[PDB]
């Protein structure tokens, strides 16, 4: 009775919604955090961008849930002498959600613990060495579960989110075509639960705060889908 | 490189950018222009609605110009001892484009003149009697192309509109599923002389304006779809 | 709980069931009727081009019918002291059905009456002059309903059908792009009635009978979609 | 230029091409292996079940090279007292391939060594303990790339393949919806290179040869897409 669904090789600014640093490079890049004119990624850098509708994820009255589906391809880059930091993440959270906190909280979250609040759904890849993984947020930034994420810098790396309401089971899975390398996290969501009937999907990212704890964060392709019966 | 599309048989103010009359009511229907606590549609009213987020209709850089689809089901009934007018029609307008003149201009033009500057095209199901009729509309409320409309008061329409940037064929047609009428217009529109890179997509309606020319204008669901860079799997 | 999909701007053998005439040229086009080596439409053709998989248009059990469209862009030219003859339909039929007759039956029917068992289904586009028409067929070549055609020869011309299982209406509109004409017909069909569970989708065309009657019957681009509740 | 895409949440015959002990049972369950009517899989076994109409995944002509996407739910269960073998696989096959050897071999090879002319990409869900794994098959059981899987009987398994022509990286992975649990791999494939310019897709898989090594393989729901010259709107 609802579908929505959008793709983009190359981003611009005409329908999406950029939060903070987020930018559209003039080659159509998503950069979600900032990169000097030098081409230097920048410390305590938090961008999000989501699309410009609303999707809507479940229905009070049906009681229906919203299944969906998300891939996009990043690179995360590390200057030499660096370390990466922190991350990004795909997120759905509540229409006019604004940025939250940033460095290891990733603009998601405003702290440690569980907020039933926070109406958030994440799928965050940590960059930050628990060794660096790709964690399943549930109104926090401690990953109901994570898995162990090998990263490697400058390495273009796609990701798919799915979340199927049937079994509530989000997963979350990452590969990096260049190196072959591929990881994958699934647990279970009660979005009914956790988010609101409406959402804005999109994306989040941060650098390290400290020096030597920086990434680039860049979305170079989006892909979004969402069916609510 | 681009795709975009969506799909509602029930509609909700929050995905919707709603202008003037047009509402969403408690059983999500879209009301495109006013309807009394009385049920009664009222005169000299205008509403539209567009899909909340733009569209990318071309890019200069490569020239790629979107082909783009949209269906919809629609309403219009007329209070008895009434006539209709004066019709809605489905629209793609710049981004932040705002509803123009009532009644017979229908929220889409200012004059009955030529405007290259309204970057407006349109697919106007014209209730007002030159026999009702659905035109396309490029820049002028004079369609480019007419066919007659055999309008029936209280029934539901459905409408596609379809659009092919390789022939620029505009294409729409109209049928009332319960009495199995049908209605077709296309000509070429060169979208990329006419609407700028990105639009928005949707619905404008209007009532008449004298005693006994008014209608409901009612969206009961809509469908759009867009690639920059298949019907079928549209509709 | 079903769903089907494909589309090519090229036809290739692989994927298609030919009947008859029917080929995919050099060019990929899909001949529903023949051509010689000279380049003449030749009498007397009929060709009909199914896609390989079925579709299930309703399940008996839950009573649900499925709703399903197709577009396919067509060009039907006439050699000069000819008139054009007989036309192309696009079909739904049981699944392993084979072509009917000839001429003005379209490889449909084999009568002009109305005949439950056809099972059938059609769009015709009927190039034989009661004016040249595209004709909504449920079980007779005999249109339930008919709308004038202002047929134009070598003109590509796209199609557009659909059917709605909810309203039970189908719609059949014929558009040439370089002319600017169109065409619409609409009419109620009970598929659940009429057709198998499971179908076949594609089209028949065919050639006059008699010299001077004759046309291609090509179809360039065919796209389908059906879903089943 | 070509797209193919279906999903099925109930198996029907009409449709599939089944091969060897691959049934569709009354509750519509793709049952890839069999199952005897005292409800216990039995050993030596092989099916496999493939979508009717065949992908194109290539044309020398343009050299464009498909990209492709196929989900399914699988169930694999053990009766007591017994291990679990050997697997089942999803397949790019040419047109018309038909099974091969039981057991390790999963109905896709006849040897252990690599065969150029398999003409065979697969995603191997080997339950045959080198720990229970799903491995990338191209041209060789001896898959170029495996990973851990901690298969468990009787709980549904939702895979996930994906191949995308420009990086030729295929990626497979299985999630078990109730225990929560997942895995992954992924390695490039030059498809264009091994696979035909048309493939079948579907399904295969084996149950052990000796005594106490046997499982059911039951595919409950399958999509499957395919573009030749979009993940999200596929899942
Ligand atoms: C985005 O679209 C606008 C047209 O509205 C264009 O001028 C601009 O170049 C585009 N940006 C990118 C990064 O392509
Ligand atoms: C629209 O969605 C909101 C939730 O944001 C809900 O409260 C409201 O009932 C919906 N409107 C309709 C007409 O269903
Ligand atoms: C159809 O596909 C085959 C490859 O199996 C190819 O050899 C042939 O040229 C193709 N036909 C057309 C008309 O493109
Ligand atoms: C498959 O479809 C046929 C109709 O062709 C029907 O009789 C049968 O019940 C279906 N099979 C299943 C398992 O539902
Ligand atoms: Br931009
Ligand atoms: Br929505
Ligand atoms: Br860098
Ligand atoms: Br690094
Ligand atoms: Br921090
Ligand atoms: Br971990
Ligand atoms: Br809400
Ligand atoms: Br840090
Ligand atoms: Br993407
Ligand atoms: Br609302
Ligand atoms: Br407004
Ligand atoms: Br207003
Ligand atoms: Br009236
Ligand atoms: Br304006
Ligand atoms: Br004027
Ligand atoms: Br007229
Ligand atoms: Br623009
Ligand atoms: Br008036
Ligand atoms: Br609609
Ligand atoms: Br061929
Ligand atoms: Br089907
Ligand atoms: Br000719
Ligand atoms: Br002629
Ligand atoms: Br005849
Ligand atoms: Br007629
Ligand atoms: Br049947
Ligand atoms: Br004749
Ligand atoms: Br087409
Ligand atoms: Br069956
Ligand atoms: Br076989
Ligand atoms: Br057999
Ligand atoms: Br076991
Ligand atoms: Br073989
Ligand atoms: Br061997
Ligand atoms: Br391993
Ligand atoms: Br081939
Ligand atoms: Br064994
Ligand atoms: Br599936």
């Amino acid at each position: 009775a609802s579908q929505t669904s959008f793709s983009f090789q190359r981003f611009n600014e005409t329908n999406l919604i950029l939060q903070r640093d987020a930018t559209v490079s003039s080659k159509g890049q998503l950069r979600l955090t900032n990169v000097n004119d030098n081409g230097e990624p920048t410390l305590s850098s938090l961008g999000r961008a989501f699309y410009s509708a609303p999707i809507q994820i479940w229905d009070n009255t049906t009681g229906a849930v919203a299944s969906f589906a998300t891939s996009f391809t990043f690179n995360i880059d590390v200057p030499n002498n660096s370390g990466p930091a922190d991350g990004l993440a795909f997120v759905l959270l509540p229409v006019g959600s604004q940025p939250k906190d940033k460095g290891g909280l990733l603009g998601l979250f405003n702290n440690y613990k569980y907020d039933s609040n926070a109406h958030t759904v994440a799928v965050e890849f940590d960059t930050l060495y628990k060794p660096r993984h790709i964690g399943i947020d549930v109104n926090s930034i401690k990953s109901i579960k994570t898995t162990t994420w090998d990263f490697v810098k400058g390495e273009n790396a796609e990701v798919l989110i799915t979340y199927d309401s049937s079994t509530k089971l989000l997963v979350a899975s990452l590969v990096y075509p260049s190196l072959k390398t591929s990881f994958i996290v699934s647990d279970t969501v009660d979005l009914k639960s956790v988010l609101p009937e409406w959402v804005i999907v999109g994306f989040t990212a941060t650098t390290g705060i400290t020096k030597g704890n920086v990434e680039t964060n860049d979305i170079l392709s989006w892909s979004f889908a969402s069916k609510l019966s």
